[PDB]
DNA sequence: AATCAA
């Protein structure tokens, strides 16, 4: 059925350190260092466990990429949080829509909490310099608001021993919040069938993003 | 019970 695919799907479109997985927990995030398995996304959907992916895969690709668009410390103000809402979905729009004139297929995500992603999703793995350079290039292209910070997945273009960087996958919970991380519209409404969106979710062509690399300067 | 990174 449907929501099986969705966990095999699940696996080959969120695939990065091959052996290396995260677990949030309230607090932090902890290495869990081994594969990851069917189990640990069905724990993963049902709220049992929530997971972080490292992007980077031991040849320093990465076969998937995010923005993070946050609002930053809201705290007290005048409950004006709403401007700030605001204010992160003008710059998601603003990123998406240089993302389709450089045809590059990317979806949206609540977070759960503060914010949205912005996932690229691609059918081969691609070297983690390049695409970072890409979403960094097309980040200088936009206008930002007050009160909003954007980070780019990949954070690191090689692992240098380590780990590099993870992100929480969505479709399971924000410990901080209790939230559900869902897949949203493009006008930031929520999906009703999350499992049929993730099973229809399609791969940029490696083929175009390593040719659109090397126009984006030479 | 809690890491690793920029
Ligand atoms: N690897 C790692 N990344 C972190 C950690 N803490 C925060 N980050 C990331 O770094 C970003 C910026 O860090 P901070 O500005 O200190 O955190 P923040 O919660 O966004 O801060 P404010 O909203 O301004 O209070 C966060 O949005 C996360 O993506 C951490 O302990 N480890
Ligand atoms: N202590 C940690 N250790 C490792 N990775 C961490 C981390 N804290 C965050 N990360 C990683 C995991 C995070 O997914 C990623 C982005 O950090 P956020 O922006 O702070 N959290 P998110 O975007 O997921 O939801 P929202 O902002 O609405 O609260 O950095
Ligand atoms: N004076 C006004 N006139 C019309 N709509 C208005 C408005 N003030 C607020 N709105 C609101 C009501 C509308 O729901 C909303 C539309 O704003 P976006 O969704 O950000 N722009 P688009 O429709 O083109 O989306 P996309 O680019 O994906 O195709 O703005
Ligand atoms: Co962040
Ligand atoms: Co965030
Ligand atoms: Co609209």
């Amino acid at each position: 059925g449907p929501s099986q695919n969705a966990i095999k799907r699940f696996m080959t479109l969120f695939s990065g350190r091959e052996d290396v997985f995260s677990i949030q927990y309230e607090g932090g995030y902890r290495p869990i260092r081994r594969p990851l398995n069917f189990q640990d996304i069905k724990n993963h959907f049902s709220g049992k466990k929530t997971l972080g992916i490292y992007l980077l895969k031991k040849n320093d690709t990465v076969k998937f990429a995010a923005y993070d668009i946050d609002i930053k410390k809201h705290y007290l103000n005048r409950e004006d949080k709403f401007v700030y809402e605001e204010n992160s979905k003008k710059v998601a729009k603003r990123l998406s829509r240089e993302l389709n004139l450089e045809n590059i297929t990317h979806y949206f995500e609540f977070t759960g909490n503060r914010g949205y992603h912005i996932w690229i999703f691609f059918d081969i793995p691609v070297s983690a310099y390049k695409i970072k350079y890409i979403m960094e290039k097309i980040l200088d292209r936009i206008e930002l608001e007050e009160g909003i910070d954007v980070e780019i997945f990949p954070k690191q273009t090689s692992l240098n021993g380590g780990l590099g960087n993870l992100i929480k996958v969505p479709l399971g919970v924000h410990k901080k919040t209790g939230k559900k991380c869902l897949f949203v519209d493009n006008d930031f409404n929520v999906i009703e069938n999350q499992i049929e969106f993730l099973n229809n979710i399609k791969e940029n062509k490696a083929t175009e993003i390593n040719k659109l690399f090397r126009e984006i300067f030479n």
